[PDB]
Order: C-alpha cells, then structure tokens, then sequence
C-alpha cells in the first residue's frame, strides 16, 4: 500500500486525510496540529464548515515550525453551492486561501452540484423550506474553475456528491480543458457506491470516500440509526486483525483504490486512525464488508431535492 495515488494533473495525492466537518473551532487547530505531528499530509476542508481559519492556523505553525514543507502537504477545500455563479468562483477560492493561509490548494472541489442564489446564508429558502436555487449552468461553473488552475490557485479540480450522469456531463463539456481530478462521495460498507466508483476510475477520475465511519456526529442522527462502528461482524473482522473496527473502516476503501477522509478532533483517534498501514484486509474480507451495503444514504438534505441538479434521484 503506496501512501499516495497518482492524479490526473500528474500530482500525487495522499490516500489518507483529516476531515474537518463538525471540528469544533477551538480544537480543530490542535486536531491538524496532532494530525501533522503523527503523519498526516492531506487535510480535507471547505469555507462551509465555517472553520477553515483555525485549521490554517494550525498548518502555518507546523510550517513556520519546519516540521513539514509546503510542497509534502495536500491541502483540498471546495466550492460552496452559493459561489457558483462564474464571476464568484475566484473571490470564494482566495477567501478560503486568505483563511488557510496558503497560496494555492492543491486541490480544489465544486462542493455540490447544486448551485444555490448567493448571499450571507448558505442555504438560501424561500418561505416554504426550498433551497432557492440559481441559474448558472455548472459548465460555466466548471470553466470558471479551470481558470484558477491557470491563475496559479489550485494545482488540480476535481467535483463532490457529482452522479454518474454529472460527471458525465463535465466529461462531454465542449471545450473541456482540465478533466476533473477527484469526485469526492459518500462512501463505507452501508453505501458501498459500487457502480458510481466503477465508472469513476474507469474515466481516470480518482474517488475520494467522505463519511468512512458513517458520521456518526451529523447533526441529523437518530439513536436508532445504524452505527458502522458498533457493527459486531466489522468488529469481528478488526478483532482477527487486532485492529479496531474505525481501522477497518478506513482500510477499507483504502483497498479499493479510494482516498479517504475520517474526521476526528480526538488526539488517540487521529493517531489510531493513521495507523492502517500496517495490515491488510483479504479478498474474501472486502467481499465481506462490500456485502453489507443497504444503500443507507447520510449525506443529503430534504431542502435540496426539488432542485433540478438534485444528486441521488439517479441510480449513481
Ligand atoms: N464533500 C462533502 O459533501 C462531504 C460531506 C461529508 C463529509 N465530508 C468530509 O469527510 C470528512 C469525514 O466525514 P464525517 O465528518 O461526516 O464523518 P466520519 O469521518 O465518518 O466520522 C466522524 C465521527 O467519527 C468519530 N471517530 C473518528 N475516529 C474514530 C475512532 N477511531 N473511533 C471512534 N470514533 C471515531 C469522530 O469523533 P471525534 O471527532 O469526537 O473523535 C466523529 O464523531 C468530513 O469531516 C469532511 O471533511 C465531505
Ligand atoms: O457538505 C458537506 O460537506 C457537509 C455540510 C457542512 C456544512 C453545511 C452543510 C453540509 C451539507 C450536508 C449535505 C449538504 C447538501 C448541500 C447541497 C445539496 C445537498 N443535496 O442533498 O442535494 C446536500 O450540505
């Protein structure tokens, strides 16, 4: 297992990052911190997680501190919904680079395929609950885009929660100049995305696994919800492993040829979580974990689905 995978734009990413959704403010600077310090080069962000000023915080000291150089760290964040219009694109990615403290990302995500009306909210309703949405067609999108690579402000592009048909879409742009690097999607064993994957890597588009514990912390669970980490047949896999089940979890689509994204702001889980280098899951054992999909969806919102870029009517 090779630490980084091979980008279409000919850089190379690590298969392992930090998530930052729901890190608090005041112990997400410590969380990157801890991250770097035990192994961490990718750190996943986005301007909507209202957080990203820390998180650069704490990538600046450990370069200040030399503990790592600027060209060994894989820094992604992405796009959001009410930043689609063309002429908004470029000031949202050097608001985020403002707040990380960086002068390029090394990768850069249109968050959602949902272009929202833009202004102060992030979700923008009218007086019924919908998402109001916005008329820029997500082909200028991706053209204003393509511009910041050749501005010098992201070394790659790539999409987020794009189905199969949208990434399509992208892939058949007349004129198209860079190919999208990554869709970053929902993905562990309840919703294993086996058709969406297949096509990705089948086109050179590298996947990227968000929710690998199944975001146990959104905000919308339920006590009754199905819980990956408590699965007693994951356990029973990590247990003949001696490993944990977050560590299964995570190796999982690290086999799969996916990046992988958990989030913690707990020192031990961000160190327990790095150490999955070090064993290997058999055939039988993925088959195993693949088995367990039941198309269990937790990253969507009901605001969304009457907007016509809606990801998950499709199939994948
Ligand atoms: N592109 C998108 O639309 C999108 C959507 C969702 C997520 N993401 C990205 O993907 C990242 C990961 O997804 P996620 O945050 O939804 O959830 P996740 O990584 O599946 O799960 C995070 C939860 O698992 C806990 N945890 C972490 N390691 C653990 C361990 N070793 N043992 C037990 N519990 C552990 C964390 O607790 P503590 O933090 O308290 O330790 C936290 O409650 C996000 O942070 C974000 O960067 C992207
Ligand atoms: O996006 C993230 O990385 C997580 C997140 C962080 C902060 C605020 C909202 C978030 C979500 C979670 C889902 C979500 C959506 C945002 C736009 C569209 C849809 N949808 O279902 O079509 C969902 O947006």
């Amino acid at each position: 297992m090779a630490s980084r995978i091979l980008l279409n734009n000919g850089a190379k990413m690590p298969i392992l990052g930090l998530g930052t959704w729901k890190s608090p403010p005041g112990q997400v600077t410590e969380a990157v911190k801890v991250a770097i310090d035990v192994g961490y080069r990718h750190i996943d962000c986005a301007h909507v997680y209202q957080n990203e000023n820390e998180v650069g915080v704490a990538i600046q000291e450990k370069l200040r501190e030399q503990v790592v150089k600027r060209e060994e760290l894989f820094i992604v964040s992405k796009l959001w919904c009410t930043y689609h219009e063309k002429g908004l694109v470029k000031g949202a990615c050097q608001k985020t680079l403002s707040d990380l403290k960086l002068d390029y990302l090394d990768l850069y995500l249109i968050h959602w395929p949902t272009g929202f009306k833009p202004g102060k909210e992030f979700f923008p309703l009218d007086e019924s609950g919908n998402v109001v949405p916005s008329d820029t067609n997500i082909l200028d999108t991706w053209a204003a885009m393509e511009e910041l690579v050749d501005e010098g402000l992201v070394k790659a592009i790539g999409i987020s929660n794009f189905n199969h048909l949208q990434v399509e879409m992208i892939l058949n742009k007349p004129g198209l100049k860079y190919k999208p690097a990554v869709n970053q999607i929902e993905c562990h064993p309840y919703l294993t995305q086996e058709k969406l994957i297949q096509y990705c890597q089948s086109k050179g588009i590298v996947v990227t696994a968000y929710s690998p514990l199944g975001s146990p912390d959104r905000p919308w669970a339920k006590p009754e919800d199905p819980s990956l980490l408590e699965d007693p047949r994951i356990k029973a896999i990590a247990a003949k492993h001696n490993k944990t089940t977050a560590q299964v979890l995570i190796r999982f689509p690290m086999q799969r040829n996916l990046v992988v994204i958990p989030k913690s702001v707990t020192p031990e889980r961000i160190a327990e979580n790095f150490k999955v280098f070090d064993f290997e899951l058999s055939s039988q054992d993925m088959t195993t974990l693949l088995s367990y999909n039941r198309n269990w969806r937790v990253c969507a919102l009901l605001s969304c689905t009457s907007h016509k870029d809606y990801p998950f009517h499709e199939e994948f």
